[PDB]
């Protein structure tokens, strides 16, 4: 609704912040450190811009304590945080930008809850979803358009799913999670017996799908349900979208899956990993702790030690650096053992 | 059976469409062009030399005026346009497959509009269909069934959105925009802020994403709106299925994502260019007017001139083609050291 | 869930076992962390290590596998079929399906007067079936689902929730369909003029699921601008896969997840595509061809075999040529110290 504009001074009061510069100065909104004017307030998280600092137009940038230090001299309007710029930068964004719902509070009149279901306290099932037996629908949860929520499937308190996402059967969501459209949770695994004559016999899949707490789950993005185990995202791991995760994976707790990137049946990730977009993981293997793959790695081994790994084989990062200077350098190698073609013995 | 019959000069007339050869040649179908029989329409590429055309054993051939006047001496019946004759060959395959929509015209007794929606004339809405608050659909619009129009979002006139699509909340869809089934326009950024050795904090997204006129989107595709700033696809681009759109990122007009590719946050993409399938580009950088990315491409740093790119990381065309063949030529290179070690006299 | 005997289990499966047929036993459970109480298999080699040293209360095995642990002192039953298929036969002894609770056909099914819903048929809450389809007994249409214009489900089918099926598709006998998956979306096919600009050309082709596909979730299949796309018998296919227009999937082939086969394409019969493998447009892949995981096809293949790597090439071919790649150091070590052989100056 708003076009709201406020003076530096009161924007510090509203983050309970200290500034130096202008109280007077005028902020209609927010912008990226690079492109921000006179009217904007911005932010610089960690060094990897730096060169933006001492050029930029920004009316207000919110800074740390350290990089204050570093930068005392500049003629600009500061906000000084001992927080995260980035989560203080938030702060204000939230101001000139407020959320809006669907505008269809509560449980609407068309949405089918089977008899054998249970509805906590303050749950919101939006136009068209769709409640199967048994499932349970915790206490503050959003259940969004044309969603299905499957047999004996629970979803833990405080979680929102955005529209139609499918939730099959026996899948438990935990609490906070948060799920956007689209997801599929709890299809079957891809597990097939191969007959002499070349036929293929389906495996029925009768695992479930364990999804921990703080976990979120992107556009589109199909988790398969194990044969008889679990497959499970592990508290606080974030995925993006258009992701594949196989039978019987476990992701640990606090790893990211960046977008279109996927993980074959009975692999475990570790805690705090990343998987950069469009990873490819082999099944039957183990990835360690604190482990990086670099977008578009294809991995065929577990990989034991922590670090940064890249290319397809995966190899340490070091090792495939090396290897990509090498290739490009075959040319140069080439005319190497050329002058030496220049014997005359 | 073919449920039409005409003869080439009664299509001519009702082409609209000039036509030499023979008035009262019958014609009952339509095929491409090398597979194409007597009784069979079809049309002249823009590609295929000469020889496509003359061992052409088909009652009707579409040309244009340009391609006419070198064929001249043929003896083909030619249906003569000053259109992109593909696009006349289209009302030819029109008049032989109609098209068929669900049969449930104008707006469905069980699509649900929230009051506060304005709804336009003309519109088809679909069963099962939600319009949320404050949201705009334009005049003569297709609502595909199951579909949902996000809070205050807005989609321009003529725009055919397909069955089980999400538009999510402060979604901009121009005029004439085609959305595939199960796409997902607006849902949020992969964006965190990291905090006690290496949880993840969410961080609101409430950016927007425009959508421009004649933009396609296709199936199962998903665009992320911008963490403030907006998520654009730009005039006439026409992008696949399985695709992810980041936060945040901005496509030129006029540009084509293939299938399965991906644009990482924050990247610009300029005008005429077109991402092969199954590539990667990471975020924070520039892809120039009229650049071409081979399938499976995986760029990595900005690209500045057009041409064509391809490789992992990218770069253009003829270094990579250098670079397979020199891969390739190892052991013939390593043969030669087999050779060039012997000789180590004394 | 119950406990059965060695004995009474060995009996069950018509299945010889050796070890005390006393031994009580009331799960499955993976190879490594079996217990007594748990029955297990072997069906690969990469957990086979686990065996010597497992736990299980019975291992299902090979005939040509038992040669080789025979001597242990572990429950084994010994079976000439496949150990997971008689796994699978044990685990439906302790875990079984469930079904959402709604039978028949829910009365927030819409149907179109003009449609035909056979005998014994399932649709689930919010399904959608329009004009001229055709549903056969014993189908199973999942919740917001969508049945398009003239499409027919052959008997047996098992369609997930949230499917959408467009128009004029054909599902054949007995075919399952994960969640979000989208059967006869628009080919990407437009009229390029030039100036750059793309004009949309309504795809009207029909699409065919012969019987016993099984399609995966989110997965998209594309229909051909008039002539037709095939996934031929007994196909299985994946998650998140890309099949583009006018594609014909040969017989018993199986596509993993995140794959993409490009337009007018022509698979073999009994082709195994790996995950996140890529294959052009306008090519052939033979009968019997393997591709691996990440393989990006360029070329028509003509002979069955293994192959990887992008561009695709034989399987010994690219495991040399990584080789050879990794060995750059160690090469020009031959070459460095090749070259200060300038030292016959003298
Ligand atoms: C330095 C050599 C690394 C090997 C090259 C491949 C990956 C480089 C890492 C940058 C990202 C690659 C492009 C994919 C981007 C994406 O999908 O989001
Ligand atoms: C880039 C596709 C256009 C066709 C022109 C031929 C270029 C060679 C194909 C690029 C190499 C990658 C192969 C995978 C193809 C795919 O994923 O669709
Ligand atoms: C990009 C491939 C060319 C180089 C050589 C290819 C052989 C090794 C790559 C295989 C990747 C296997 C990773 C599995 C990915 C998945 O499960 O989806």
């Amino acid at each position: 609704m708003s076009q709201s504009t406020y003076s530096l001074e009161q924007l510090a009061d509203f983050l309970k912040v200290e500034f130096q510069g202008n109280g007077a100065t005028l902020l209609s909104g927010v912008e990226e450190i690079e492109e921000a004017k006179t009217a904007h307030i911005t932010f610089l998280d960690n060094e990897k811009y730096a060169k933006h600092l001492k050029s930029s137009e920004a009316g207000a940038i919110i800074i740390s304590r350290t990089q204050f230090q570093k930068y005392r001299d500049l003629n600009k309007n500061f906000l000084i945080t001992s927080e995260s710029p980035s989560l203080v930068f938030q702060k204000c964004l939230e101001l000139f930008i407020t959320p809006v719902d669907s505008g269809f509070p509560g449980i609407h009149p068309t949405a089918v809850i089977h008899p054998t279901a249970i509805i906590e306290d303050h749950v919101c099932i939006e136009p068209y979803a769709v409640v199967c037996q048994h499932a349970h629908v915790g206490s503050a949860c959003h259940i969004g358009s044309g969603s299905v929520i499957g047999a004996y499937s629970t979803v833990g308190e405080h979680s929102y799913i955005h529209p139609r996402v499918v939730i099959r059967e026996r899948v438990s969501i935990g609490k906070r999670v948060i799920i956007q459209p689209g997801a599929v949770i709890g299809s079957c695994g891809f597990g097939y017996v191969t007959s002499a004559f070349g036929q293929h016999k389906h495996l029925k899949h009768l695992g479930k799908v364990i999804i921990e707490d703080d976990v979120e789950i992107g556009a589109n993005t199909t988790i398969d349900r194990g044969r008889f185990k679990h497959s499970v995202v592990r508290e606080g791991s974030k995925i993006d979208n258009l992701v594949q995760i196989a039978h019987q994976v476990e992701v640990g707790q606090h790893s990211m899956i960046v977008a279109q990137a996927g993980i074959a049946g009975s692999t475990k990730i570790g805690n705090h990993v990343i998987i950069g977009g469009q990873a490819g993981i082999t099944g039957h293997i183990c990835i360690a702790d604190h482990v990086i793959m670099m977008a578009q790695t294809g991995v065929t081994k577990s990989i034991t030690s922590p670090g940064i790994y890249g290319g397809a084989p995966a190899r340490p990062y070091q090792e495939i650096h090396r290897q990509v200077a090498k290739v490009r350098n075959l040319p140069r190698l080439e005319e190497r053992i050329a002058a030496l073609e220049k014997l005359v013995q």
